[PDB]
């Protein structure tokens, strides 16, 4: 099964048939049938390499990626430094993903509903209720937030579920940004295609530093992306919250809130998908 591992040392091959690596390179596991040979893949090249050189990404302490930081974060129980761990993956991706939304209408809606080289109803088909998203995520954030504030500066945060239990409800307006993506993709490449001023016009949009080389297109993406990925953070919360615990009911509402609205979306673009063949 694919998987990513980190490289624990440096790692000369010794062989043609192997894989050089240097200490903190993620290679892609590609098979694991020789228990000492992996064969992995980094950049296209692939190879075997020794698997006692590597470690495996998801056998990583979460709470070592998003908040190694945290007070007495070395205190804790394996379990608790987990879930303290992928509460921070929830709220850090947030702030991530919030602020990204944001940076889309700067940089790329406001310049483009000035821009003239298109149609009112032309910004709507691409960018849709984008604004609307922004809107019940910044909730979210602020909400989570504040929660890491009650808690203390880097402090273990220990109830998270009421939250994503409570805001959940309001990320309705996803399903209709999710099931209209998929024209709005069409509509600006066919503008790109068919208007010259166009191409030229989002190519220099697309060029803001803040961008790391991101396209429109791709940016257009991570609406969807954080409807799927939600529930799979959450379970890993839940997972690592005992049932006794006061916060174990919540993250299992939530967890069910999140599974449905991504259903919900993807029902969505399926149906709007299907219609557009009547």
């Amino acid at each position: 099964g694919s998987c990513q591992v980190i490289g624990m040392y440096d790692y000369t091959a010794q062989n043609d048939d192997e894989l050089a690596f240097s200490k903190g390179q993620i290679i892609n596991v590609l098979n694991k049938e020789d228990p000492d040979w992996w064969k992995g893949e980094v950049s296209g090249q692939v190879g075997l390499f020794p698997s006692n050189y590597v470690k495996l990404t998801t056998d990583m302490d979460p709470s070592q990626q998003w908040c190694s930081d945290l007070h007495l974060l070395d205190m804790l129980t394996p379990t608790e430094r987990k879930r303290q761990g992928y509460i921070h993956e929830l709220i850090v991706t947030e702030e991530n993903y919030v602020n990204d939304l944001q940076l889309v209408t700067e940089i790329f809606q406001k310049p483009l509903t000035e821009s003239e080289l298109l149609t009112e109803k032309e910004v709507a088909m691409i960018f849709v209720n984008w604004k609307e998203l922004i809107m019940c995520n910044i909730k979210l954030l602020k909400a989570l937030r504040v929660r890491k504030k009650m808690s203390g500066e880097k402090m273990p945060v220990k109830m998270i579920g009421d939250i994503l239990s409570a805001q959940l409800p309001h990320m309705q307006p996803y399903i209709r940004f999710c099931s209209c993506q998929l024209n709005g993709a069409a509509l600006i490449q066919q503008k790109t295609d068919e208007a010259p001023d166009f191409k030229e016009f989002v190519k220099r949009l697309a060029m803001d530093p803040r961008c790391k080389g991101m396209p429109l297109s791709s940016f257009i993406l991570k609406p969807m992306q954080r409807v799927t990925r939600y529930p799979l953070i959450i379970k890993n919360i839940l997972e690592n919250t005992p049932e006794n615990h006061p916060d174990h009911s919540h993250l299992k509402h939530a967890l069910e809130k999140a599974e449905e609205l991504c259903s919900q979306v993807n029902e969505g673009v399926r149906e709007k998908e299907n219609s557009d063949r009547l």
